[PDB]
């Protein structure tokens, strides 16, 4: 066959209260307008003005200057195990005076929101001693709960250092994270010592009170999973973690935090979680905190891209920049359809991190914004953009009113956003072969006035380079979109484009979850207070982890009648993954809906489980497919 894909310029797309996109939400990079890179070493002269303004680009997260603090602030002579609040505020004070006189930076504010966080260590309390001989308190009473000094530190250090934006000083972050990929120091690293999982979580709670017993407002969140992979034993790491960590300390975290890096390249073996893995992971999240905090919370990705193992002891290349580019492209629009519980999510490239380039090794950063002139050959010459601003090039101008795109191939995911006169058509390949599309663009009268295509693809295969190809175009009826390429099609039209109808999207959630599989035993979910309109559609999602061997295609009765499954879903089949973890998008027939849903399911055979269940209801304000 060939693919089939349908641009609704005139129905918007309403998911919750959103309706547009969100450029700062998206479209950033992990940096902060005030780090000393920006002005030396850089073959452009103003790089902020070509990287931040030109493309529109935002900012950003940093761990560095909080853990300088932490390193190097007395400890209290009236408490031991606790920084000294004098000396704390004189270390912040001096940072503060710093930003007040780096007036450069205080125009590039409204570009930034800042989410802080702190490294592993010191701050967490298992004994490591700062700079200055001394370790946090490690005490765990009732009137000194686990993690109390650290949270002082935090807190204060945030009342101290922050203020309101130039001359009063640095602006206050817009998200505090408690701390960094805590249970890859606990528990997954190797020789890691496996302290309590359960302590880290109360860590949080008490972490969020002493950050709010200074800062009453500020938003904080965890745990920041360095990989969250909850099918692993059985469904016991879900069980053991973000099970626990919902039921401990969901209820004081204003959001959600993990980290989601697919790995193209780990021993020669391929494990995504773009496609259906990481639908399955989120929505597992949603799910589980409906049923325990009955509401969804905000959910941060405050890192994602892919993690290049193979390539992370080589000297930079393209190639390996491609790798991380195609990981971001797909999990962005992955983000984007969840717009409305997504806080933040942040791709994983620093600027330059000149301090991280091993003099040793002869190893630079491997996620950088900014590369030597003469990389790979060698670390020498004036910086200039990685291949990583390729994205920020596909993704410029990019704004407006989301509208509704449909495609007939799960592999293709598609969106779209309408601003006055241009129309941003976006789509991304997560199959591993060339697509051939056939575009269908309705809701207008007239053709479009010129038409530029962006097209982001790997040329040459294994070790080849990223091609970012731009072109006008008067006519774009067909295209076919290259290996896990993205392309972002610009309309221009002579008129406003036109929005009258309305798509609304509504998620609703399960009673119940996580439902082990014995064959031939009914597992039933109940989806109720679905609303409907007469007009309408709507798609079922099974969250399934199961060992490969075992059928993905169960007899499916909604209220009483059959649905079919399809053999195709969204991404890969998971080969090289130890077992399959991941949401089967099905279609279904509106009419059998109402407001008490009965969704049956049968396996032939034993073991794995039913993670989630839930349910896409789409609400049309019209009959917009003529039906
Ligand atoms: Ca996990
Ligand atoms: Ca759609
Ligand atoms: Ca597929």
């Amino acid at each position: 066959s060939q693919t089939h894909v349908q641009l609704n310029l005139n129905v918007k797309h309403k998911l919750g209260d959103v309706t547009e996109f969100n450029r700062p939400k998206f479209i950033n990079f992990h940096a902060t307008i005030n780090e000393n890179y920006w002005d030396s070493a850089n073959k452009i002269a103003d790089l902020r003005d070509d990287l931040i303004r030109k493309y529109d680009v935002y900012v950003g997260r940093e761990t560095g200057m909080i853990k300088t603090v932490l390193r190097n602030v007395k400890e209290d002579p009236e408490r031991p195990g606790f920084a000294d609040p004098d000396d704390l505020a004189r270390l912040c004070s001096q940072n503060k005076k710093r930003y007040v006189q780096n007036t450069k930076v205080h125009p590039y504010e409204k570009y930034s929101n800042l989410i802080l966080c702190n490294q592993f260590s010191p701050f967490y309390p298992d004994g490591t001693k700062t700079l200055k001989g001394w370790a946090l308190s490690q005490k765990d009473t009732e009137d000194e709960p686990f993690g109390t000094a650290s949270g002082e530190f935090y807190g204060r250090y945030i009342k101290e250092y922050f203020g309101e934006g130039g001359e009063s000083g640095e602006p206050k972050p817009g998200f505090c994270e408690v701390i960094n990929e805590p249970l890859w120091d606990i528990y997954d690293k190797p020789k890691a010592p496996k302290s309590s999982i359960t302590k880290l979580f109360e860590f949080h709670s008490t972490i969020a009170a002493q950050v709010k017993k200074f800062n009453p407002d500020m938003k904080v969140g965890g745990y920041c999973t360095a990989f969250p992979d909850f099918e692993l034993q059985n469904f016991g790491r879900w069980n053991a973690r973000w099970k626990q960590f919902i039921d401990i300390a969901g209820k004081d975290m204003d959001f959600f935090t993990i980290h989601l890096y697919d790995f193209p390249c780990k021993d020669g073996k391929q494990m995504y979680r773009k496609g259906s893995n990481m639908e399955a992971t989120m929505d597992m999240i949603e799910q589980y905190s409906m049923i325990k905090l009955g509401e969804v919370k905000p959910l941060m990705i405050s890192e994602y891209s892919a993690q290049t193992h193979d390539y992370n002891r080589k000297p930079w290349s393209p190639y390996r920049d491609w790798l991380r580019l195609k990981s971001t492209n797909s999990m962005l629009m992955q983000f984007m359809e969840r717009t409305d519980n997504i806080c933040y999510a942040m791709p994983f490239a620093m600027l330059k991190s000149e301090w991280g380039y091993n003099p040793k090794t002869g190893l630079a950063h491997t996620a950088r914004m900014l590369r030597r002139e003469n990389e790979p050959e060698s670390f020498t010459g004036e910086y200039v953009y990685s291949e990583l601003i390729k994205f920020y090039q596909l993704w410029k101008d990019v704004k407006g009113t989301r509208v509704e795109t449909n495609c007939d191939n799960p592999d293709i995911m598609c969106d779209a956003y309408v601003d006055g006169k241009n129309v941003y058509f976006i789509i991304n390949n997560l199959d591993f072969k060339p697509v051939d599309l056939n575009l269908s663009v309705n809701g207008t009268s007239k053709d479009a006035k010129s038409i530029e295509v962006r097209h982001l693809y790997l040329k040459g295969g294994k070790d080849g380079v990223p091609i970012l190809d731009v072109y006008d175009a008067k006519s774009l009826d067909h295209f076919t979109l290259e290996t896990e390429a993205t392309c972002v099609i610009c309309y221009n039209f002579d008129r406003k484009v036109k929005i009258n109808e309305t798509m609304e999207e509504v998620k609703y959630y399960a009673t119940d979850y996580l439902k082990e599989i014995a064959a031939g035993k009914e597992l039933v979910f109940n989806i109720n207070n679905v609303k409907k309109t007469e007009y309408g559609e709507a798609v079922i999602r099974l969250g399934l982890g199961r060992n490969h061997g075992l059928s993905l295609l169960p007899e499916l009765l909604v209220n009483g009648k059959k649905v079919d499954i399809p053999d195709n879903f969204r991404g890969d089949v998971q080969k090289d993954r130890a077992s399959f973890f991941g949401v089967i998008e099905v279609p279904v027939d509106y009419s059998i809906l109402k407001g008490n849903n009965t969704i049956s399911l049968k396996f032939p055979d034993n073991g794995g489980h039913v993670s989630t269940v839930t349910m896409q209801i789409f609400n049309f304000s019209n009959n917009i497919r003529g039906i």
